[PDB]
């Protein structure tokens, strides 16, 4: 079929099949280490918990290992599909519990439609799991099942497909209201879907403060009144209204909120116009909503809009709930996810989006945290665990809750957030902006990976590129790749641009004494990397990536000589290395084949500068072969290249010669060279060398099991990056979001002077 | 309670428990998210809905065993509890992992009653690509299996049924092909009426033996037909009509006794009276029935095995379960029948009857140890075979080549690198009448030293010497509590018998190297240049230094003393321990700036030593350029790899290459499909020791691999220099290596 769908079919299938592997988080490496880890020493643990049951947490996984299981009878939007076909989704949600909340699962497929027999196979399951995530069971079942696995176990159960939507919807309705000064018992709401989100839409909202009289609900034969029999059940009667209303038109006829669960295009623009002023809507249908933003502010300017679309403001996604959620439960070792609970979610997230360089402005276009917001686990799951523990249900006190945030901190690492909190960022900035995206020029319009990446880019907001190339031919590569996501991309080529001849002009006045006349700068200014990078340099872009498909030398000089370094900057390429505890930053990776102690030096602040845009203390070593020798050759370089650092940059730790694992490890440090002004451990290392670092971190990102980014040219006035022509795919993806911020932080400064 | 106190901080530490979940894709930002769930993650959903077999693909299913028990007979505890066995369950898993690199959920079921206890279990089948019974309490188990075999249709297997008798069965055939007996012929008695019981009478049956020439005994005595007194359906599965009613009466004349019992309760009367060549299976834990040393002494003529390491024939579970699921999973199986049972029984027992040399087939090796390296490829393919064969396969295997790789790449050098190191050092030690290699320390109060020594001379890897005052090294030893080294040799150097000669022969050398007799003396008053000399006369193998002292001064009397042999160049070599291979590093330690000619020599050194584990070298001589041959390192290392193909035309020797394009066959076939060098490299020469040492340093601090080394190539004698940073444990694998450099080249020079 499509090629997205080919793709994700390769990343479940390549190499190891599946998306979960389980690993050992102790020493097994060794025969003792198995001797503790199994017979005769396992019996120690055992024993223990056999005298005091509650010692489980204590001595095993449960702690932190939550079920999320199903019967595949409602899969996402394909339906009642089976529990096998719904094994990657369910594989996938354990994906999510571990990327926002840092919580283990197990996948569990149960092959039982029955609702009696599903129950009796799971309630039994309990000794093994610290809690329940029911997900994509199909209604009604899913109600009776939730209702009474939720007492007859012990353990937290939670149907995410149930309340999740009422959750952060709940939250999104609570700030709306705030703005528009509405309060909430004289709030008229519709639902429009019977599904299993629904019924908690409405038990939330009322749990929020609505009267149920002022709320209708509708599903495929329209408004579900009280004495209606034609579609009905007992879940169904929960919230039948006695209204007079009728049809989906007739319930919204002077309607504040609309709340949609149900199929694109459903609402119209004659039922807009009869809402009542300030109204607020949730299109919440999967794959399209019931109407976009933009049709919706057509029909009626003030409305308040939502959806399950990250395309859009105000997105409602479920990952903002049950993570923080089951994560509050965990470390309370609750024993339900009950009501108070629920809504200590609903207001934390709530009272989140109501309150470095820019941060999204709370107002009709920003209701909820955004999915990427890495606070959402650091304020929610401190007030669920709140709320468990003051409703008792709760059998372990949190008492220090910085800690406790600390904690949290632990499980947010860099290799799980720090692209995602890039991302946000060039959001916040584009936000900021007025929505305008960083224009960022592509002088190799015609290479696949580049327009691969492209794609997924356009999509996702980062950047508004333009292609470099001849329009024919790339427009025919885009449509042989089948990329339709960049039809409206702009294509140029560079000779028969409008402001070539002025280009040529520049690059002429800036290199008439450097072998370059007008002859000779027309003819460089054809090509794409000069044009690009004269774009660049003239304003016409915010910034530019190259070298996909060219050696470095070739595709860095173009910008060298057209941009240029800034006062005493020099340039130096710059890779991160992601690690769980922390980041690497690496310098310089790709300019200076040899740079004296003065080069190393001016790198290391570089590098250094770039670390503080991210909010950590720079800690910076110059490397060697050497440990604090400072013996001809390499070791005195590096050794002065520290003294020089320091004195431009008395504040910071600066240090060396030192040897790689010396510099990154403090144990090492404190043991053998205690009298080194570094502590804690370097997180920026300057090489000696180019072979050093561009080896090194080559290697680190092959074989090291840590994703690493870069190299990102440091030292030039305008926004540029060179590609490692090595790159994937997803390697330029990850780069164009740092340039995008490079080109969204340069164009302020500009716009400052 | 130390032991036990130790095992309850491991479980402790750290995250709680042993097990976490994680991806094995990239799942952190935006696009690997839309992939690993909405929408992407439709794809494969609506492929299985059309062909649930593809659930095989697109999930872990094909990987995921099941480790379920409710905790009615955990370990040696007993009924205990689902929640109390939960980290016999976890660490059960561990061993999956660890012995098949399967992925296991361990699911500890509430549940006693025998048909909610399968009705639980029945119906978690799609999640699971086999289920592996554990620790149920008999009579139950026995219902349980049967009835959950049947149900589902993916493998079921209880190991406390079945394991003992698959791996005592091996040891038995052997033990019979000793001793000439035919399987038709032999008498068992088996002792205890457990799990493990009748699942060893039935293998033994397959194998050969006669229902009639079997007898069960439990706790009441032997189990006749027509017997009441507390009997059951299985307990009467092996009834036999003889006519003893005793133990005793039972082994007069035996052959066989397997002891799934008590204690003590094999003894010298009815060991007495057993048949010639007794064969005695003695299981209990946590003591066997009896001693191998007092059944040899009352019958010297014994063949013994116990559950127990301390003993030869270890008969372990691990041995059994790791491989027969392999196999099982491989063929996508429906289940794990008799047949596949066997082919683990007969594997197990060919493997022991055939690293670089082996143990020696007798009646103290009738079995593979527990820890053998060779097992599960040996093992899961038989089973396998087996699997299709009796129809249950539903994935037929075609390459065999193809899955022993697949099988080597489960089993990668992180997990088995060092460990076959030290088995190939204890049977090079073995093999040659049991001498241990002499490796001096001249760092004898190093306090690192001495900890890894413990542990080094506890396993047996070599007859450590150290040097300093014999009074401060052991004042120092007695004050960190390390009782192993109260036996060890110390020399004070100038108090040697040796040290003499040594001076003169220093002399000898270095007359012209500025070092007269006067000065000769001096330095071989340095335990370093001791060290030296004496592994380079032979009063020692090999020697480690450099625990205390920065690496040039360290490596400086090495080489000035032994030096390089002819056309070697010193160099530090380094391995990187992944998990489909290892790397090669170097030189990471001695030439700042080598030249061509040195870089081709290097790898010329390092492919000798991959070969020597048995791979095919590759090399990349590493750049910041892809094959640009540019003036500067670019053009040296260009031409360092024409040299070393010229100098070994058989080999796969590329550059110039940056470390990616190298390491990486998808990046060099897209980009660079000219070159020579196909499959990624597994040897990586540096231009320059800035980039060596960064980056075996680095790896090994922020890669997720173990990293061994520096190991000095290029030297006439076995001796290595340790990295002033190295750990102890770090200190306990250099040693190993050392040991084996110091056996080989022993080997060599008596040629
Ligand atoms: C991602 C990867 O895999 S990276 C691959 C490994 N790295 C490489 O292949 C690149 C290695 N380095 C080089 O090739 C060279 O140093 C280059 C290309 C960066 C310099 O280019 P050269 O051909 O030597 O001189 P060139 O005229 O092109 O210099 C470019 C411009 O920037 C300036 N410039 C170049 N390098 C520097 C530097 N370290 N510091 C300050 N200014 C510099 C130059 O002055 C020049 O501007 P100007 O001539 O108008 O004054
Ligand atoms: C694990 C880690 O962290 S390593 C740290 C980084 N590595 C280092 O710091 C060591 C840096 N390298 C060096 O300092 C030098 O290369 C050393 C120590 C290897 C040798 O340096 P020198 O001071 O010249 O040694 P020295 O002059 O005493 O001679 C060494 C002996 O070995 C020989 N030798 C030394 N290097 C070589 C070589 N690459 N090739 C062949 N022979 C050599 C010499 O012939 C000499 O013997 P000779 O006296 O008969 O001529």
């Amino acid at each position: 079929t499509t090629n997205f769908d080919q793709e994700a079919l390769l990343y479940h299938q390549q190499g190891k099949p599946g998306k979960i592997e389980v690993i050992s988080s102790k020493p097994c490496a060794t025969e003792k280490d198995l001797s503790l880890a199994y017979s005769p020493g396992v019996a120690a643990p055992c024993k223990a918990i056999a005298k005091d049951p509650a010692k489980v947490y204590d001595y095993t996984a449960k702690g932190n290992l939550v079920a999320v299981i199903s019967n595949g009878t409602a899969v996402l939007g394909l339906g009642n599909i089976g529990p096998a076909a719904g094994k990657p989704v369910m594989e996938g949600k354990g994906i999510l519990f571990k990327q926002f909340a840092g919580i283990d699962v197990f996948d569990i497929e149960v092959a039982a439609t029955d609702v009696d027999v599903f129950c009796n196979a799971v309630r039994v399951l309990e000794p093994t799991f610290g809690g329940i995530n029911l997900e994509d069971i199909k209604a009604p079942e899913c109600f009776e099942i939730e209702e009474r696995l939720k007492k007859e176990m012990n353990i937290p159960v939670f149907h995410d497909d149930q309340h999740g939507t009422a959750i952060v919807s709940g939250a999104a309705l609570l700030n709306a209201c705030s703005i528009t000064n509405r309060k909430m018992e004289t709030v008229r709401i519709v639902v429009n879907g019977a599904g299993a989100s629904a019924n908690s839409c409405a038990k939330i909202f009322i749990a929020l403060g609505a009267r149920r009289e002022n709320i209708i609900m509708c599903d495929s034969q329209g408004v579900i009144y009280k004495g209606r029999t034609a579609g009905m059940n007992k879940y169904k009667e929960y919230f039948a209204s006695e209204t007079e209303a009728r049809t989906l038109t007739e319930a919204l006829r002077g309607a504040d909120v609309f709340v949609g669960l149900s199929v694109a295009g459903a609402l119209t623009p004659e039922m807009l116009k009869d809402m009542a002023k300030d109204p607020i809507i949730f299109a919440m249908a999967n794959p399209e909503p019931e109407i976009t933003p933009d049709k919706a502010r057509a029909a009626r300017p003030d409305a308040i809009i939502a959806t399950g679309r990250s395309d859009y403001p105000n997105q409602v996604n479920n990952v903002l709930g049950f993570p923080s959620i089951f994560r509050g439960a965990l470390d309370t070792r609750s024993t339900q996810i009950n009501e108070e609970m629920k809504l200590a979610a609903v207001h934390a997230l709530a009272k989140l989006a109501r309150e470095g360089g820019k941060s999204f402005k709370f107002g009709r276009d920003y209701l909820i945290p955004k999915p990427f917001d890495t606070r959402v686990l650091l304020w929610v799951a401190p007030e669920v665990a709140k709320a468990a523990m003051k409703s008792g249900v709760a059998t372990r006190a949190i008492e220090d809750w910085d800690q406790y945030r600390e904690s949290l901190e632990a499980l947010q690492g860099p290799s799980k957030v720090f692209i995602r909190s890039a991302i946000n960022r060039v959001h916040q900035n584009s936000a900021a902006n007025g929505g305008e995206l960083p224009r960022i020029v592509f002088p190799e319009g015609t290479s696949t990976k580049v327009l691969k990446a492209l794609a997924t880019l356009v999509e996702e907001k980062i950047c508004q590129p333009i292609l470099l190339g001849y329009p024919e031919r790339v427009k025919e590569k885009i449509k042989a790749l089948d990329i339709p996501l960049l039809n409206d991309v702009s294509i140029v080529h560079p000779s028969s641009h409008p402001k070539y001849f002025s280009f040529v002009e520049k690059l002429y006045s800036l290199r008439q004494r450097k072998g370059i006349n007008l002859g000779e700068a027309e003819r460089l200014m054809a090509d794409p990397n000069y044009f690009a990078a004269m774009m660049v340099n003239q304003g016409e872009a915010d910034g530019m990536v190259s070298g996909s498909s060219i050696n470095y030398a070739d595709a860095v000089r173009p910008i060298l000589q057209t941009i240029g370094v800034y006062k005493e900057g020099i340039p130096a390429g710059l890779n991160f290395v992601l690690l769980e505890d922390k980041f690497l930053v690496l310098a310089d990776t790709t300019v200076n084949l040899n740079p004296t102690a003065e080069q190393c030096a001016q790198i290391a602040l570089q590098a250094a500068k770039i670390v503080e845009y991210f909010g950590i203390e720079p800690r910076v070593a110059m490397l060697s072969y050497s440990n604090f020798s400072g013996a001809e050759g390499t070791p005195r370089k590096m050794k002065k290249a520290a003294e020089i650092a320091r004195s431009l940059r008395p504040d910071l730790m600066i240090e060396g010669d030192m040897q790689a694992d010396t510099a990154v490890n403090p144990e090492i440090m404190e043991r053998l060279f205690p009298f080194s002004g570094l502590k804690g451990g370097a997180n920026v290392l300057v090489f000696p060398n180019l072979e050093s670092s561009n080896i090194a971190y080559k290697l680190i990102q092959q074989i090291g099991k840590a994703e690493v980014i870069g190299p990102f040219l440091t030292g030039v006035r305008r926004s540029a990056n060179v590609l490692q022509r090595t790159t994937t795919v997803d390697g330029i993806v990850n780069s164009v979001v740092f340039t995008a911020l490079e080109a969204q932080y340069i164009k302020e400064v500009l716009k400052s002077r």
